[PDB]
């Protein structure tokens, strides 16, 4: 809707950083609609994933890294807090040892950084979904 999907925009982050996506998948859960947010280390779609999440709705979740053109150990959780057919408010919060995912105001995923997060250049968010809202807060040093 609001906005084109896949979306890309430029961004700098840092401990305090906060990315806040609001959307709603394309389909019904039961067609498996996927929604996937990367953090990339240049402004093209072919560079570095600093932090790879991936959500198969109702089904998994994976998040990861690609580091000099190579996935690394994915991890994966079965945590499932979004709704069907249902508006989602997704909050990527960078703390200074990892990212934590928060999914409708609820703590539900955490990332350890493998790479700093000052890496990160391009947020790139894409797949089955509809896309309302996405900011980066910039109100920290
Ligand atoms: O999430 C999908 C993507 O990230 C995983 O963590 C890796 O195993 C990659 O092989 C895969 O292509």
């Amino acid at each position: 809707s609001l906005l084109p999907v896949p979306y890309t925009e430029a961004a700098s982050l840092s401990t305090g950083s906060t990315v806040t996506i609001k959307g709603r998948p394309l389909v019904c859960f039961l067609n498996e609609p996927y929604l996937q947010v990367d953090f990339h280390t240049e402004m093209k779609e072919e560079s570095d994933i600093v932090f790879h999440f991936q959500v198969c709705f109702g089904r998994r979740v994976v998040m990861n890294s690609r580091e000099y053109g190579a996935w690394k150990q994915q991890v994966e959780s079965k945590n499932m807090p979004f709704q069907d057919g249902q508006e989602f408010e997704l909050s990527i919060s960078v703390l200074p040892d990892k990212y934590q995912v928060m999914v409708n105001g609820q703590s539900s995923y955490t990332f350890d950084h493998r790479i700093k997060p000052e890496a990160v250049k391009m947020v790139q968010v894409w797949r089955d979904i509809s896309l309302t809202k996405f900011n980066v807060s910039y109100l920290k040093r």
